[PDB]
């Protein structure tokens, strides 16, 4: 039979096989589970849904993401993960090894409760569970680096070398996806415009893919939007009016280099890019700085690396070569990296067998 | 074995299940005598429902039990159940497994009072309790869409998507059959008539049923009853004034799209819809645009069907498929949805008995 | 001196400044004519607006022109100043300073309409829009303040702080005054009522404004309301008849938390208002769970304000001191927040010239 694979962040699952190269089971790893007696707008009452039908469901089912980057809510996870083999993948656990990730710092108390589960709730023949943006870096063909990962709910970086990310050095941030559609939602709110419910918000979050982007330099974006149209990037919204935002537009993920916009003083992406390289030793320190890698969901802002190629510069001294790595692929590399890896014949004894457990 | 009992503002239909067309059917009213002398074939007598009471109409006091499928007495309503079993169905009610229908915004207390009586005086084994647009797309068949439920009482779009109705979806509009013939009485009085007795009384209830057209394009339908078409329409009274009914034909049914031709100033049902499919979910509105269905008495008439296809495509995006199903049977249909129920090999375990009753009180059913 | 007008969603309220009661209390609406008459009864001005329209709603077209606190409709808006002036107040704007308000989320464009019709049809020599929020907040007697300004049509929750409003966590509910009458118009309706009409459902908003109230705890009151004739409150009907309002009484006002109840995707006033705090900075935090501003109409409920204090000690941290402040007078609060404001010494150089208007158009506010 052939392996899967399941990536799991606050947000987007993604879940397949081992073999192809691409992702099969994408979508929103949100939980419904009944609040009161509601009845849908459509269907009848019945309980706790996964996915985008709980998303329409909003107001009778209570809606919880299972995974903060940590697993926090242990049913709700096994809820997507049945929903995952089953209505996603097509296919039975006692037929196939399964890979789940990881969120890097995950506490040993989390792995051993997320070994157990799988071989007996799902009874997976063996099993691997694995530390993501390694599997970045993987999916990156490197032997060594540092992953920038940053998606829906908490941001990373693990200087890497042969095989391991300095675990001590593995710098964690947790304002990433989720904080600049609220903040972006707040700002629009601000001019005269409400989303809270369920559409649009959602448009909020698309106009945070499209109008969006972090600028090299704040100071001169700051200035520019504010004197002149080039910048104002117009979207039609739902109703019909056009929100013109120039400002805006790099001022929302600007919270993850000056989080202050929000109310966040805790080291910005940058400056823990600098303290991880650091946080190390100091030979392996070039090929991060030349292999500063990106990945998540969030990584996906345009412009981000060019201003990474200053945000580093500025502090690291003269002489090493600050490169930036981003792959196209980059929302679903973990996965990517993942498949190849559990594929891997070299990597077959390593898959721990329903007998050891 | 199982019976099959639908309670309206106009009518009660009752019989067994699995039969394909209503047993026993009779006008929900109660009547009380006015005047103290023997019915020659009678002794003294009580209150009389249905046939009864719609012969004695003049020596009588009439009074509507369940204003527009809502049950309003229940003096009156036990009686018309007294009247239902015994009288009309001939039989014994504790043999018999009885479903019975409710309104879609039906009050518990409806529900749970109508089954009180049901068991603690009728003594019948087993009762069910259902929402009438429901039972309607059980006639049709589909577990999901818009139910356009139209009846002599009131008039509702019912979404559902499986099985269950939506009571937030539930769109009411007080305004159906009877508020349709009694305008129809006006504009043809108007039209210089009057309907001053009993039988032509109900004349302007015939002509409705038998004569009248949901015309398509009623305003090029307007221009043609005034440049004058041979549309017009005569039928005979019980004398020999026949009566020429044209224009007001189409003029009466219109008041199903414009609630204005009587004095409302509401939408018409057509709206009402567009309005409940999108107080509707996004990804289910697909199925409500294809299986939007029609029944009731009211929606009977001649030419509804394709007028409600236009006026919902004239609303929905045009990347949608629109679907407005009227059956040839729309006017029975919440029994034979009944009645299928009633007779299908997996509802027995619903059959709701008297030890489910008994133990758990009214609020099981 | 000046003028101080909340152009209320269902209630506007004008005045000068310094006087601490609003001088024209209306309702927001214009009575056009379906057809003018020459005549009383018929109808003889082109525009009656609020009382006088009220009282005429038969032969008039009424509308509220402002809704969740934005104008739609800019004509009507004009309307109601110009009626304000000369009908209500007696006076003549551009003799007048005249301070009007915005709901927080007010578009640019929607205050930059009225900014503009003031200052070029009404020529007044001095105009001020303002936070109905922040004005709420001066009328407290505070620089920092969460507020929840549940109006009529629209429930926007505020923290303000140093003057400055958080708009940052400016969340906002959509139900609100309206929304609960609407609501105690469908459940006096299933204890066997008749409210539909204007006239019945005013009746279900006097009997809102009276009898109501809101239960500290849901459970304890139903299973009492369900047993004890205390609940139970006896009202005069304007015709002549005492009924009784059972339930209803609570359940009613209980939408408000529990919204789920109109069927509503909507999480209460109070989860609101925490994730109002929540949405700021951590010192912030502490002084707005001290000081949350209820205002206007729908907080006069019986017990809301205590309500309030309850679930929001248990919303807030184990270490919090929560405070509710309650005015007396939070159904005028942003009118007497706005009179403080238009009468102050020091805030003369803020009212903006007509001149600097002629030079710099609306966006200026």
């Amino acid at each position: 039979t052939t392996a899967l694979v399941c990536d799991n962040g606050s947000g987007l699952v993604k879940a397949g096989f081992a073999g192809d190269d691409a992702p099969r089971a994408v979508f929103p790893s949100i939980v419904g589970r009944p609040r009161h007696q509601g009845v849908m707008v459509g269907m009848g009452q019945k309980d706790s849904y996964v996915g985008d039908e709980a998303q329409s469901k909003r107001g009778i089912l209570t809606l919880k993401y299972p995974i903060e980057g940590i697993i926090t809510n242990w049913d709700d996870m096994e809820k997507i993960w049945h929903h995952t083999f089953y209505n996603e993948l097509r296919v039975a656990p006692e037929e196939h090894p399964t890979l789940l990730t990881e969120a890097p710092l995950n506490p040993k108390a989390n792995r051993e409760k997320m070994t157990q589960i799988m071989f007996e709730t799902f009874n997976v023949p063996a099993m691997y569970v694995a530390i993501q943006a390694v599997l970045s870096l993987y999916a990156s063909g490197r032997t060594t680096g540092i992953v920038l990962d940053s998606g829906d709910g908490v941001t990373h970086n693990v200087p890497i070398y042969e095989g391991y990310a300095l675990p001590h050095a593995i710098m964690r941030l947790d304002l990433a996806g989720r904080d600049l559609t609220d903040y972006l939602m707040k700002i629009l709110t601000e001019r005269g415009y409400s989303f809270v419910t369920t559409a649009e918000r959602e448009i909020v979050r698309d106009i945070k893919e499209k109008l969006c982007y972090v600028a090299l330099d704040f100071e001169n974006e700051m200035a520019t939007a504010a004197s002149s149209s080039s910048l104002e990037k117009s979207y039609e919204l739902p109703d019909g009016q056009v929100i013109t935002i120039g400002n805006e537009r790099f001022r929302c993920p600007e919270t993850l280099f000056q989080p202050s916009f929000i109310g966040m003083e805790s080291a910005g992406i940058h400056e823990t890019t600098y303290n991880s390289i650091m946080k190390c030793d100091i030979d392996i320190r070039k090929d991060l700085y030349a292999n500063n890698v990106m990945s998540g969901g969030t990584t996906m802002y345009p412009g981000i690396a060019d201003r990474m190629q200053k945000e580093i510069t500025a502090l690291a001294p003269s002489t090493m070569k600050i490169k930036i790595i981003a792959p196209p692929e980059r929302k679903y590399s973990v996965w990517i990296g993942g498949s190849i890896l559990a594929s891997l014949s070299t990597f077959q004894q390593m898959w721990i067998t329903k007998q050891e457990y």
